[PDB]
């Protein structure tokens, strides 16, 4: 049996790298929780079988989010 | 390589209605593509982690998008 307090964490690594809007097929937000202490955002490439997690923290990423949300 | 994927929208039906950030257990969201012309927002509720397709279209849900982007930044 699992650390519980972390058991759902997913994301060991982030990239600060800007993600191409028009190359996402989705885009996952886990907020924090009693299973995990942080926020993770996972990206779903079109491509390859590409994800990625991204900086909650960078707003980069936050305009990602309204772009990804509007259009 | 491309997988076999679903070519229509994924929600049955979507809701308009307010939802508490605390009670989310996690956000989706679907850009528009050839295979759904529009966006789709599934949330996966704490609660029997239930999916629920949220309109991204209604005050509501845009006010949720929101109460999200600022409450994920120190």
């Amino acid at each position: 049996v699992p650390l519980s307090r972390t058991v759902r964490c997913t994301c060991i690594s982030i990239s600060n790298q800007p993600v191409n809007p028009r190359s996402l097929e989705k885009l996952e937000i886990i907020p924090a929780s009693q299973f995990c202490p942080r926020v993770e955002i996972i990206a779903t490439m079109k491509k390859k079988g590409e994800k990625r997690c991204l900086n909650p923290e960078s707003k980069a990423i936050k305009n990602l989010l309204k772009a990804v949300s509007k259009e």
